[PDB]
């Protein structure tokens, strides 16, 4: 069976394998990894290119200035890192991008929220450690569909 993904550098969807042989696969149109691990910023003109891809997407809704903000961002990179395969890391600066944080109807920042397959799966209210963090995804995506 076949799926979709988005490359994280020219947006272009690739179709690849459900069940792949390793991670090592290339954007077609710009050569670009398409699992590199690194989180991806997202703007206006990305984000809904960005929900398009099939692999589970996590999106982080931040400020500057936000203490639990700044103390999430490393969690979220290094987490970022350890699913590059599996998981995209998603973050938007809510005072660079009103208008999504408006339309997304941001209440609290942070606010952490899981996307599979255009369907908002679960959201967490606030920062939290790591290992927390690892055990929310991990109990989100064994949900059922
Ligand atoms: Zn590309």
């Amino acid at each position: 069976n076949a799926m979709n993904t988005v490359c994280t550098a020219c947006m272009a969807t690739n179709r690849l394998p459900e069940e792949r042989i390793d991670d090592g696969a290339k954007c077609g149109r710009c050569g670009h990894s398409l699992f590199d691990g690194e989180v991806i910023n997202a703007t206006a003109e990305t984000l809904d290119k960005l929900l398009q891809d099939d692999l589970p997407m996590v999106i982080d809704f931040w400020a500057p200035w936000c203490g639990p903000c700044r103390s999430f961002a490393p969690i979220f990179a290094e987490t970022a890192a350890e699913r590059a395969g599996k998981v995209r890391f998603v973050k938007v600066n809510t005072e660079a991008e009103p208008a999504l944080s408006t339309r997304f109807r941001i209440r609290s920042i942070p606010t952490i929220m899981l996307y599979r397959n255009g369907k908002m799966i679960d959201m967490l209210n606030g920062a939290v450690p790591k290992a927390p963090f690892d055990n929310w995804l991990d109990e989100q995506l064994s949900r059922d569909p």
